[PDB]
């Protein structure tokens, strides 16, 4: 119950990116950026506190963080006595800093920070109204094959669409994913049934955005690209991983409806 | 993966009513409200269709249904298919009806209809800035034992400090409480202390909401009364048990910043 930074569990990112057949110099940067929905510890006093925790990995760094390695080191804090939330925020930088090898950025935000925040949606045209008959649910990166073939455009296009089942627990992980790019004209329907082809495969988020870049630079080889996706919560923890050709980070981290 | 309506489980409101000692006439009334933020099935092409659902039971209900049925039944959706957004609302109301065994509303809300919507706080005045010493996280009710002992007044008090674990899980359950009452002055620091007592201890979601009130209009005697409770959620469902002398239901359903 008292608060163990021994918790935690790195993942390497060399593993996921050693399949995506990724070299020691990396496609894309950026970073993946969690929030932390029910981070509570105790006042000196023992008085429960409650925030949202907002925390941003960069996507060079050597580790990620195992998920229920993230639940259980941020449930050590529950019953556990700081004297000040910048004591917590201190604890929260160094640790996850340490687990993922590069400096964390981490923001311990208190509820009232959060009234009348809006729900935003995704920047671009949404591409889920199409009157298409659905084929696959099993995965196929050539969906994009022969996708890019028009004028060069500037767009961003987001689908809600994006469901995959954990590798773990093979229930299904929900997200919205927002694809801004330069270069050919995208096919919508192919890009759409490449995203719905993740529906009943297993995948992982960080693995998820960084394959969708990589396919999207094969296949329709933009100039620029930015994938950005956003998934509902597990846990009490969202992740948002955002990836770019020239992009380091979003510009906000809020939140969509589903999350 | 197909639409199975025989998925759901439903729990007598009765054992646990039993336990706060409650006849067959009811000194409450009221509602469960529930958001159900990942809801997706197929249109009639097979592309995935995805909406929040919001649904009220009434608290008169003989069951409630049991949220790992509520769940699994939910999932049957996923992969198939329905020929309009309709169709698949009264699915929903006639499912869930029959399961708690009164009629449940249920709207099934495109995610477009969250665009700029506000989170919102709860009404009242919060009371988790006290300068206490907590002594329980063990329940004890007599917590409120001559907390009321003022003038009449009309208040509302909220706490974000809500927790208790699941009786199931044993993760925490997290949640914000508002209480409005109109009688003697409850005092503050037993209030909060009964609530904090919650901590530690094994509870659900709507047995919380009703123990709350009936301890309160026990210790305390209020002329009128009003708990409502709103909960994170789990596995994509979170639920909001409003309980009330004289109010049958809240005025909207609102996410606050930890839903
Ligand atoms: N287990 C995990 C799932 C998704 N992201 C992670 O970093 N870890
Ligand atoms: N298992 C459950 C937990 C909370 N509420 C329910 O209705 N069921
Ligand atoms: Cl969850």
């Amino acid at each position: 119950n008292q608060y163990d930074p021994s918790l935690l569990q790195p993942v390497p990112r060399s593993l996921n990116r050693n399949d995506l057949h990724l070299s020691a110099t990396l496609p894309f940067q950026g970073c993946d950026i969690w929030t932390l929905y029910e981070l509570s510890w105790l006042n000196q006093k023992g008085l429960p506190q409650v925030a949202i925790g907002e925390v941003s990995i960069p996507a060079t760094s050597a580790n990620l963080i195992e998920s229920k390695s993230f639940k259980l080191y941020l449930n050590s804090y529950n019953q556990t006595r700081f004297a000040s939330w910048d004591e917590v925020q201190t604890r929260l930088v160094h640790d996850l800093s340490a687990c993922a090898g590069e400096t964390v950025t981490v923001n311990v935000k208190s509820l009232n920070e959060y009234t009348a925040e809006p729900i935003v949606t995704m920047q671009g045209e949404c591409i889920d109204d199409q009157d298409i008959e659905i084929a696959n649910y099993e995965f196929d990166d050539a969906l994009l094959q022969g996708a890019a073939q028009g004028e060069e455009v500037s767009e961003v296009l987001h689908s809600h669409l994006l469901k995959s089942n954990c590798l773990i627990t093979n229930q299904p992980d929900w997200g919205s994913v927002e694809i801004a790019y330069h270069g050919a004209k995208m096919n919508r329907e192919a890009l759409l049934r490449y995203l719905v082809s993740f529906r009943e495969h297993n995948e992982f988020h960080e693995q998820c955005v960084e394959r969708i870049f990589t396919d999207i630079m094969r296949y329709c080889q933009p100039q620029s690209l930015t994938v950005y996706a956003r998934y509902t919560r597990r846990g009490g923890l969202d992740i948002n991983p955002f990836r770019s050709s020239h992009q380091s980070a979003p510009n906000h981290n809020q939140r969509m409806a589903r999350q």
